[PDB]
């Protein structure tokens, strides 16, 4: 059904990806800087999703740039199933090299390309570049900088075949100018809408984050909930973000619900390195993928997708066996109910299956028919 949880119905676009309910509808997000997808790797994420999106560094080691192993997981995944979107990357605050676009962006290049060092914020009492390890800060403020980023940003699209791109950062360093404040977020709403008209009329622009910011959501066609610390996954903003997902829904846009379990900060993860923090972040994961199912499930809409791992890497969810994901479900009965008043406890029905959860002693249960 394409029934919004408020009795309304959801309008899709021809260009947006495949939906249904039939089990839990998933988007992968993913990159290794090591190498391309193997054969079976892209067979298994395949069968998992129709949607997914290449991140900033995908294959960059071994094919040089970020777009060209972006351009090659287009070309392989469109190959063997021709109905997936695939998004392209590019953040619009720290300036990663690992693209061609970025190249010069480190600090043996810059001072060779001063008219993109001048894209760049400066640090007032010191003179030099802002950083964060070594990775500089875009001024969304400059307009010579916000016209080569989305001529940048619709280069990356053409030249990989991407159908859209994924933009990440809404917030335009305003920390750093906190008495600039609306003008930065103003900038940043006119970067997107410029990158929207310049984006052909069948491209995907997904914000991160961007559901509740004002000037960037009239230009998004989708958004994604990153869920990146403890206070994103609090009881209050969880509910909060189920109101979020049906204002998406009403006005015709994706929502895209992520979980990576790192964000947790769980004492398991304590002082483990390497594979055994991946092997411990693995478990976690499992044992957490109710909980985390039933808090997407209590806010899904039409054209809303799950996302869930332990991080952003080709080996931190998508090439994992999660059989709940795979489950029957069905159209939901209608919008989730609070169970109390003021208490954290949720259900909602679906077709095949009964979802209750608790966001305050964060226990689930969804029961399979």
């Amino acid at each position: 059904d394409f029934y919004v949880s408020d009795g309304s119905k959801f309008i899709s676009q021809d260009f947006y990806p495949k939906f249904s309910w039939e089990s839990t509808p998933e988007y992968a997000m993913f990159g290794n800087g090591a190498s391309l997808l193997t054969p079976k790797e892209v067979e298994k994420i395949a069968a998992k999703t129709d949607f997914i999106c290449i991140e900033k560094n995908h294959a960059y080691r071994t094919l040089e740039f970020a777009e060209i192993g972006a351009r090659e997981e287009i070309k392989n995944f469109k190959a063997i199933k021709p109905e997936i979107k695939a998004l392209y990357y590019f953040n619009s605050a720290y300036a990663w090299p690992f693209t061609s676009y970025n190249k010069n962006f480190k600090k043996n290049k810059i001072d060779d390309y001063p008219e993109l060092k001048k894209f760049i914020l400066v640090d007032k009492t010191t003179g030099e570049l802002q950083h964060r390890n070594n990775t500089l800060c875009f001024d969304v403020l400059n307009p010579e900088f916000r016209t080569w980023w989305v001529k940048t940003v619709a280069q990356g699209v053409k030249d990989s075949g991407a159908d859209g791109v994924f933009i990440d950062q809404m917030h335009g360093f305003v920390w750093l100018r906190s008495s600039q404040k609306e003008e930065v977020e103003k900038a940043m709403g006119e970067m997107m809408a410029n990158l929207k008209a310049a984006i052909g009329t069948n491209k995907i622009l997904l914000g991160n984050n961007a559901s509740s910011v004002k000037d960037v959501f009239p230009a998004i066609d989708a958004a994604m909930f990153e869920h990146y610390n403890n206070k994103k996954l609090s009881k209050e903003n969880l509910l909060k973000e189920w109101g979020d997902m049906l204002a998406n829904a009403k006005a015709g846009k994706m929502s895209i619900f992520r979980i990576g379990v790192e964000a947790e900060k769980e004492e398991a993860s304590q002082t483990l390195i390497k594979g055994s923090r991946g092997e411990s972040l693995e478990e976690l994961s499992k044992e957490r993928l109710e909980y985390y199912q039933a808090c997407f499930l209590i806010g899904a809409q039409p054209y809303s997708y799950f996302q869930y791992g332990w991080g952003w890497r080709l080996d931190t969810g998508p090439l994992v066996d999660y059989p709940e994901l795979q489950k029957p479900l069905g159209a939901p009965k209608g919008a989730y109910k609070r169970l109390h008043e003021n208490g954290w406890e949720f259900t909602r029905e679906f077709e095949h299956a009964s979802v209750w959860v608790d966001t305050e002693k964060k226990e689930a249960k969804i029961e399979w028919k």
